[PDB]
């Protein structure tokens, strides 16, 4: 009957956005429990004008809740998500720690019908921001387009590395601007005014962890309706938001008007045309729409279509998608 | 007998780098004439420890020189490059103003054999930095790889817009960092900590001028040895250097070792492996090598290979390529 919710990792940037969204969207919960690692435990957070104590995830009784959003480090998910589900609590894990089979990635806008096959209590993953934003835009297009090759170049902001990344960028930028010795802390090289070729270390085949994750999730979410995905994630000196440059190679010449029509008609997507474009700073930050522009064909190949996508990785790609999934689970998986 | 050289646009950032390279590389000139628009005329520049007056291009007698580097605005080239050639002066135009047929793009590392068919006085284009850096890396690979599709996402620094772009970025960044009202001048939106989807306005088919240029030059330079090119140029909040993310779709599974071997063996290219990568700030700025890293196959497709390329757009992509072409014209087109 009453729905009790836990938010694990509540003090992180994604956890915090998710709690604000529960309040904003009037999520129909009875009791809300905010949890973090013993580190962050004991501090207070605002919710619905009231003030809540963050508790230690290690001490928490998950039988007390009916739904849990895991927005903490992957190690927290590994340590607790399955145990939480055994306790009767449905889990939405944003860290992807238990992908691909124990906790399959699910998105309402993409593969919601994949819920119909699990039995409650659920244990699901909500995709990383980049994969969520790519798939949200591609899903409605794939009813019309036959995509044979998909190229993604993702330019990631430093918020992808959490609040310390935001701090590192601001600090490095300042040191340089008033001519002080640059001293990197989170990195071993300059990130200010620089583009890094990769995000984090690469494996023996040259792929980074985020690239692996995006790849695994896109193939779980979209499946067979696309051909080979090629993913590059670059680190940009920007604070917030994902900026994606996508090329689709299709089977047939692309009806560009139909593409922009579909994007324009889809809820949660804002189509930008007439030679203007969205940006993370100008458009994406702090709001729910994923913005899509620069829809055009190849200069040579009418069978190619490019898209430019910008979205708030914290609020939209991660948090709102997780909450929308929770809203779906409430709605008909009562 | 004696070789007299003019540098048109000598006070611009590319013109200045080119003059320094003439001195550094001991270009065998007799007299050097520095020229600019009446704007910049009258100011002095260093060359070989001596001090030279910049003259007005409008007043200049091109019969006095045997070779001219046009590193000025495209309008200066349109107004003077052909007239200069009629006067007996061979022209290397870096602005691309007279492409593709009047002044064909030529690169020593790529299509030098295209010189063998024009008669002196020459009138040639040296490619824009991005096209030069792409082609320099692809040319030696195409002897081994059969490239069926080429995807380029180019992340351009603000120096691509000249010195005013550098100034705009520094000023906007500073305004934000000490919490002052942001006021864009060169742009109508924020560039600081932002990624712009395009560089400049787009045409009716959605392509920007730089994208058109890169496309036309790559097809003139590489020709038939590659399939369709797809180009996106993004504006990054970085001061100097081009950062390129390239995907090649090949006919056969790519021998990655052979790729890195070729790149490692090619003069002017620095191959970076072992999971490290070059950046514009860390590696490219102020030097001659074009750095290439992140050589890997697709996660799904062994027929795909990715490359990451960084180069100094001013010194290397534009200026050094132009000078190398001039050195070739001296060497056996005496």
């Amino acid at each position: 009957q009453p729905l009790n919710v836990a938010v694990v990792g509540a003090t992180g940037s994604v956890g915090e956005a998710l709690v604000g969204l529960l309040d904003e969207r009037d999520f129909p919960l009875h009791r809300l429990h905010l949890l973090a690692s013993a580190e962050s435990a004991g501090q207070r957070m605002g919710f619905a004008e009231s003030s809540l104590r963050v508790g230690d995830v290690d001490s928490f009784d998950f039988s007390s809740v009916g739904l849990a959003f895991f927005a903490a480090a992957a190690e927290v998910s590994r340590a607790h998500a399955e145990r939480a589900r055994a306790a009767g609590c449905s889990v939405i894990d944003l860290s992807g720690a238990l992908e691909p089979s124990v906790a399959p990635p699910v998105m309402v806008s993409v593969n919601a019908e994949r819920l119909a096959s699990q039995a409650a209590p659920f244990l699901l993953s909500s995709p990383c921001a980049v994969a969520a934003e790519l798939c949200e835009v591609l899903a409605p297009l794939l009813a019309t387009l036959d995509c044979r090759q998909l190229n993604l170049t993702a330019c990631l902001s430093v918020s992808s590395l959490g609040r310390e990344g935001v701090k590192e960028l601001a600090r490095q930028t300042a040191e340089l601007l008033n001519a002080r010795p640059l001293e990197p802390r989170l990195f071993d090289r300059q990130i200010a005014f620089n583009l890094l070729a990769q995000v984090g270390a690469v494996d023996a085949e040259g792929h980074s962890a985020i690239e692996r994750r995006i790849f695994a999730e896109v193939q779980a979410l979209l499946g067979e309706r696309i051909g080979p995905l090629n993913v590059t994630c670059i680190q940009a000196p920007v604070f917030f938001g994902d900026s994606l440059s996508v090329t689709l190679q299709c089977a047939e010449p692309v009806d560009l008007a139909a593409v922009t029509r579909v994007l324009d008609a889809t809820k949660g997507i804002e189509w930008v045309g007439e030679g203007d474009y969205p940006t993370v700073v100008g458009d994406a930050l702090g709001q729910d729409e994923t913005y899509v522009g620069r829809v055009r064909a190849g200069q040579a190949d009418p069978c190619q279509v490019n898209l430019w996508i910008v979205s708030d990785n914290v609020r939209k790609g991660a948090a709102l998608n997780a909450v929308l999934l929770g809203e779906l689970l409430i709605k008909h998986y009562l």
